[PDB]
């Protein structure tokens, strides 16, 4: 599924992430943009051959389970074909965990080149929220 920019603030927002660990939903709305313009079928292979998956493009290095990333870790305990689906709640109860683990949302290379000390209100604005 390729989502309107707010028709996804407004799922975001509905599964909790608006201000999750201090980060306003136009943060999470900008990262999405910025790595997967907003499809939830968006993969890329890494150099160390891992793969990212989906709307977040999580990694399954550590976060999720492919079958060929060999030595990872699973710590949100899901095969990494769950992050793809039109549902985003996998998607958005796994970003929970990673945003958590200490390093905040600098764990999105895009969100800290691409959104990270901008404006980033504007990509709410407009939406029925």
């Amino acid at each position: 599924k390729v989502f309107g920019r707010c028709e996804l603030a407004a799922a975001m927002k509905r599964h909790g992430l608006d201000n999750y660990r201090g980060y306003s939903l136009g943060n999470w709305v900008c990262a999405a943009k910025f790595e997967s313009n907003f499809n939830t079928q968006a993969t890329n292979r890494n150099t160390d051959g891992s793969t990212d998956y989906g709307i977040l493009q999580i990694n399954s290095r550590w976060w999720c389970n492919d079958g060929r990333t060999p030595g990872s870790r699973n710590l949100c305990n899901i095969p990494c074909s769950a992050l793809l689906s039109s549902d985003i709640t996998a998607s958005v109860n796994c970003a929970k965990k990673i945003v958590s683990d200490g390093n905040g949302m600098n764990a999105w290379v895009a969100w800290r080149n691409r959104c990270k000390g901008t404006d980033v209100q504007a990509w709410i604005r407009g939406c029925r929220l």
